[PDB]
């Protein structure tokens, strides 16, 4: 069968909206409630996480692990998975957003529902390009977002192990990219990327809060779901 880092980078390929594939249907400004406003946002949101639950699911090792690890773990890392792909995906000085469910948008029309926490999003996006990831180490950042110590999970060894064997992955292939090994410890650089997600990601979940006590739409269970991590 193939390597874990080919099967991540699959799963990441077979799960990243390829361009000729993209959703405008909303781009165009048009008027719109504040109401509407957030229901667009919980929709983008809960649908890009329907597909980063597709990414998931096939890293392997993870339908061996319990389903209700998998659950918790998904639940905890949804936002931190959305973020990241988000930010990953952005590119500099560009008006446009894409959104892993092929949904693409002004980064105008976003500031709307995501407040000035997408520019801290933006911020980490630069973060990221000025390290230069490739896509198998991206790949493996992903999946290392998903397979992580969490509160409340039956089997934590087991999933530390696979977090163990994604990390040596990483390791093997950083070791021998030659691009790579051009920088300070370029490793180190490279998970510590993830402390910054989880920061970027709390401060989601407040703006996240604010909306949902603003109550101008319900919020999805998968909205609901990020804030168990609490």
């Amino acid at each position: 069968a193939i390597s874990l880092i080919t099967a991540l980078v699959r799963s990441h390929v077979d799960t990243t909206p390829d361009p000729s594939c993209l959703d405008y249907s909303h781009y165009e400004e048009q008027s719109m409630s504040e109401a509407d406003k957030v229901q667009q946002f919980y929709q983008l949101l809960t649908s890009s996480v329907d597909v980063i639950k597709q990414f998931a699911e096939k890293i392997p090792g993870y339908f061996d692990l319990l389903p209700e690890d998998q659950e918790l773990l998904f639940q905890s890392a949804s936002l931190e998975l959305f973020v990241l792909r988000l930010a990953y995906r952005a590119r500099i000085d560009d008006t446009k957003l894409i959104f892993c469910n092929g949904t693409v948008l002004h980064r105008t029309q976003c500031l709307r529902s995501f407040g000035e926490w997408l520019n801290d999003i933006m911020e980490f996006s630069r973060s990221l390009h000025n390290l230069e990831i490739d896509i198998s180490a991206f790949a493996c950042l992903c999946a290392l977002t998903l397979i992580t110590e969490r509160h409340g999970l039956r089997e934590p060894k087991k999933v530390e192990q696979l977090q163990m064997k994604i990390i040596g992955s990483l390791r093997d292939h950083v070791t021998y990219n030659a691009e790579a090994q051009k920088k300070q410890h370029y490793f180190s650089r490279l998970l510590g990327k993830l402390p910054e997600l989880r920061s970027l990601s709390v401060q989601g979940l407040q703006r996240i809060f604010y909306l949902k006590l603003e109550d101008l739409v319900p919020a999805p269970a998968l909205i609901e779901n990020m804030f168990v991590t609490t």
